[PDB]
């Protein structure tokens, strides 16, 4: 239902998405490689000539996807040409009103997506594109200061000397020494193409794009991986074709510089940059605050279950067994549970490899690669299939893999005690008390049957418990 068109000197894109909600999913998705920058000075004719053809192409997509809105956005970098004003025009002529971002407005943006994505994040965005650099810093749910510089992928091959332009310009910004020993969250293509080309790299069994983390050493080895390679093999091998290698190596030092001088601890992808964060800011401020994966996870068990989304019902009846879970954990436990329909149409031997990628390979925000690994195990769990530990990396403590195992027992016997309509389990109680997992109908007693409780019988063994049925 709504689009967005983000005009920069180094690409454009297309996405469209298919609400304005808390965690909307991508329904289209197209970048365009014309270089609008490229020639300054003037933005060159065939650069206009490509991103007319193809910006006409966006505008007719969502006339045909009936689109409810269209925002079109450009960069500061592209309206400020010799000829910038009258490319916005051409631009207008195509029935695509272009709204220029300041710098302020850019780094607000690209930090709310990092925010949107990520909400506790505390530290630094970095959005690199074409013609700058942004710098965000983030903390208690608010983008807190912002630079913008000239420090575009198109402009480091002009400098690149690399360090004593960073060092100069880092001079000025007085906010930097009270952000040191932070995260810096990567957005834009180069540094999100720069992570897949690591994850290619180091064979990490879980690409997961979002919430990727990385050395402060890794970029000055990449440049090293970018040199010692052929440039073809590598792109496509990485899957990241379309991206231009030699600019991936700028890409990587600029990467390096930025984050040695910025003292950053860790580099951390967010798969949610600019487009993201200026729906974020078109959400009511209420909705902001909503769990991006919680809702996301919601919505997948409303479109995929057999009876729309039962997690609920699930996870209150499923959590008196896990109350002593940690904090964090207890919304990880709930997204599983909005997920536990979610293989319900495979055939049954295969449920769990399908449920382990939907999670380990989904666009999930708002988690790490140890915890789609914690929902991912206790999911496969919950369809009958062992752990495997080397698709997820070995990540997990044998605590968490123990707990994981409870919390996908625990799922499957309630999802087959109920059929699935987990309103059922309403009249139900399960508890772990003197080495017993019980069972307890306070109602619906007729459920019971005797084949279901084979799952009850599973459950017991994992808790080393006696198995007990009680009616009450
Ligand atoms: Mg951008
Ligand atoms: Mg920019």
């Amino acid at each position: 239902s709504i689009g967005i068109i983000d005009i920069g000197s180094n690409s454009i894109r297309l996405v469209v998405y298919d609400q304005l909600s808390r965690a909307p999913r991508i329904l289209f998705n197209e970048k365009i490689s014309a270089q609008l920058g490229r020639n300054i000075g003037r933005i060159d004719e065939k650069a206009i000539e490509l991103a007319i053809s193809e910006l006409t192409r966006f505008w007719k997509l969502a006339q045909i996807m009936e689109l409810s809105s269209l925002r079109t956005v450009a960069t500061a970098a592209v309206r400020d040409a010799k000829n910038g004003a009258f490319l916005l025009g051409e631009i207008a002529k195509i029935g695509l009103e272009v709204e220029v971002l300041s710098g302020e407005e850019e780094g607000y943006a690209s930090g709310y997506g990092v925010l949107s994505a990520i909400p506790d994040a505390d530290g630094i965005v970095g959005d690199l594109g074409g013609g700058s650099l942004e710098l965000i810093r983030v903390s208690k749910g608010r983008v807190k200061d912002r630079v913008s510089l000239p420090l575009g992928v198109l402009r480091i091959a002009d400098i690149r000397a690399l360090d004593n332009f960073i060092s100069e310009a880092f001079k000025k910004i007085d906010w930097l020494a009270d952000a040191r020993d932070l995260p810096f969250y990567m957005v834009g293509g180069a540094w999100r193409s720069l992570a897949k080309l690591d994850m290619h790299v180091r064979h990490y069994p879980i690409p997961v794009l979002h919430n990727y983390i990385m050395s402060p050493d890794r970029p000055s080895k990449l440049i090293r991986v970018i040199q010692r390679n052929n440039p073809k093999k590598l792109k496509n091998k990485a899957n990241i074709s379309t991206s231009r290698v030699e600019q991936l190596s700028d890409a990587a030092a600029l990467l390096a510089v930025v984050s040695r001088h910025l003292h950053s601890r860790a580099l951390v992808t967010s798969a949610y940059g600019l487009r993201e964060g200026l729906l974020y800011l078109s959400l009511d401020k209420a909705t902001r605050k909503l769990d991006p994966l919680l809702w996301s996870a919601n919505q997948r068990g409303e479109t995929a279950g057999r009876f729309y989304q039962q997690g609920e019902a699930l996870y209150d009846w499923m959590s008196t067994l896990f109350a002593q879970d940690p904090p964090a954990y207890h919304r990880l436990r709930h997204a599983a549970c909005l997920l536990a329909d979610s293989a319900w149409q495979a055939n049954p031997d295969f449920r769990a490899e399908q449920i382990l990628s939907i999670i380990l390979h989904g666009r999930w925000v708002g988690l790490d690669a140890y915890g789609r690994a914690l929902i991912g195990q206790a999911l496969a769990v919950s369809y009958d299939g062992a752990m495997d530990k080397k698709i997820t990396n070995n990540l997990l403590s044998e605590a968490d893999t123990i707990r994981a195992v409870r919390w996908g027992k625990a799922i499957r016997l309630g999802m087959r005690l109920s059929g699935g309509v987990t309103t059922s389990l309403k009249k139900s109680t399960i508890l772990y008390r003197n080495n017993k997992i019980i069972l307890q109908f306070s109602g619906n007693y007729k459920l019971k049957g005797e084949t279901v409780l084979r799952r009850l019988r599973s459950l017991a063994s994992s808790f080393e418990a006696s198995e007990v049925v009680e009616f009450l």
